[PDB]
């Protein structure tokens, strides 16, 4: 039913309903596209139905930076599946992190990926606020 695929080149026009289907705000994000470390996205048939955007210096650094599935799809492993092919390019990166809304279901969802949340660690995520 479902296929993953890596991306080289990915326009907006192809996956902005995905975006909107999250949506939206703010596009830094065709700019954003074309310097990715990887996209893949999940089809059925020729529909686009998930995309999976990692970001970072691809070393040291990965991030995962946008995990979208249609919310009409879901709970049938795509997120999974997504995440488990886009990752398997930087299995030795140092250090793989990701930020998230901190939800029983994402949260549940990442662990189940083997990702622990920074406080785990004594750690913490921070984000600008004010710039200026």
């Amino acid at each position: 039913m479902i296929t993953i695929k890596k991306q080289e080149i990915v326009k907006l026009e192809d996956v902005l309903h995905l975006y909107q289907a999250v949506g939206w705000t703010n596009e830094m994000l065709e700019q954003a596209l074309s310097h990715s470390l990887v996209i893949y996205l999940a089809l059925d048939g020729d529909a686009v139905v998930g995309l999976i955007r990692l970001v970072g210096d691809g070393f040291s650094s990965v991030f995962v930076q946008d995990l979208i599935v249609l919310p009409s799809y879901q709970r049938q492993g795509i997120g999974s599946s997504l995440m488990k092919e886009a990752l398997g390019n930087f299995k030795e990166a140092y250090q793989v992190q990701l930020a998230t809304e901190e939800t029983e279901k994402n949260v549940g969802f990442y662990r189940s990926m083997g990702f622990e949340i920074l406080s785990t660690y004594d750690c913490t995520g921070m984000i600008w606020i004010n710039r200026e």
